[PDB]
């Protein structure tokens, strides 16, 4: 006849206990009579029994920076025994909280990366990396690129196949992120991929043809940046779109007051670049639309187009722009991902 036996998942007198994950206590050679745990001010934190009497688990979020007391009894033929463990959780410097894009249920283009964003720069990438776990259905290869110290984007290695579902799980509550900083919470979205929109602008042309599912629906006369301003080249990222914005240079580094700044409130906006081009209604440049390039950066078509534009175009959707006097869009834009080498990306730069 064998005394029973307690197995937790802390051990008496620990510190630095992660709240990642439920503390537990397991029966074998009897079952649990008795199982509380309770914090420094003696509130009770939830649990749950299995209905054979053998696992025992806490049921709610634990606390950063408490002391828990844990008291537990088995019993079985052969006897009983009683354990009781006091352990602390994680004491962190600092928190830090992820916002992830795209948005739950929203369906997107096939650029659309998924993004994880935090409030903090994150001292231990590959442990933000490890935390984050992303669902394909169906599944193909991804990876994960830093833009920046604080926001992360994971994509494949080719433009989504539409009808994809996308499930992203940031589970930092309870992780270390590098130098005592802390998720603050989990996050969780969910998105699918819609119809192939490609939007070509060819300098050459100065037209802006639109392609759904490979066939031209739109050929759009466009007016790009002057010379002395030119829209780069490379693979832009649909973003947000406005019924109407207020362009604000000193938003994109330039003051208003300087000789490449503006402040114009424009309708029918599509944002394309994190350094300020947009897609949008310029009725002060139909007669250059088609011939001559004019503007700051932005691709100027008409406001009928630009509402167009709006319209058929989503978040995620692609723009590409050729053969223009600039350079090309640099990676780390903000939606110029697509600019980098997959060898690249795939490699990362976790560190
Ligand atoms: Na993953
Ligand atoms: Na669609």
């Amino acid at each position: 006849l064998l005394v029973p036996k307690l197995t937790a998942s802390v051990t008496d007198g620990a510190v630095g206990v992660t709240v990642d994950a439920p503390v537990s206590v397991t029966a074998a050679d009897g079952v649990l009579a008795a199982v509380t745990m309770v914090n420094d001010n003696g509130r009770p934190v939830a649990g749950r029994l299995s209905p054979d009497g053998l696992r025992w688990s806490t049921t709610e979020q634990l606390g950063y920076n408490r002391r828990y007391t844990l008291n537990a009894t088995a019993l079985g033929l052969g006897g009983a025994a009683t354990r009781q463990l006091t352990f602390q959780t994680s004491s962190p410097a600092h928190l830090t909280m992820p916002y992830v894009m795209p948005g739950d249920g929203e369906v997107v283009g096939v650029g659309e990366p998924v993004a994880i964003r935090f409030d903090e720069n994150i001292a231990d990438r590959g442990a933000a990396e490890k935390a984050i776990k992303i669902t394909t259905n169906p599944p193909v290869e991804g990876a994960f690129y830093w833009l920046n110290n604080r926001e992360v984007r994971w994509r494949p290695e080719h433009f989504w196949k539409p009808g994809t579902a996308v499930d992203v799980a940031v589970n930092t509550y309870g992780v270390d992120l590098g130098e005592g900083m802390f998720g603050e919470d989990n996050v969780q979205t969910h998105f699918t991929i819609g119809d192939e929109v490609i939007a070509t602008a060819d300098d050459n042309t100065k037209i802006l043809t639109v392609r759904v599912n490979g066939e031209v629906v739109k050929s759009m006369p466009t007016s790009m940046g002057k010379d002395s301003t030119p829209t780069a080249n490379g693979i832009y990222i649909v973003g947000s779109r406005y019924k109407h914005i207020i362009m604000d240079s000193s938003t994109y580094g330039v003051p208003v007051n300087s000789p490449n700044g503006y402040r114009t409130d424009v309708d029918w906006a599509t944002q394309i670049s994190y350094s300020g081009v947009f897609v949008h209604s310029a009725p002060w440049s139909v007669g250059a639309q088609g011939h001559t390039n004019t503007s700051h950066g932005c691709l100027n078509v008409s406001p009928s187009n630009a509402q167009w534009f709006y319209d058929h175009v989503k978040r995620g959707d692609i723009v590409e722009v050729v053969n223009t006097v600039g350079g090309t869009l640099p990676g780390i834009d903000g939606l110029g991902d697509w600019n980098i080498p997959w060898d690249q990306w795939r490699a990362g730069n976790a560190k």
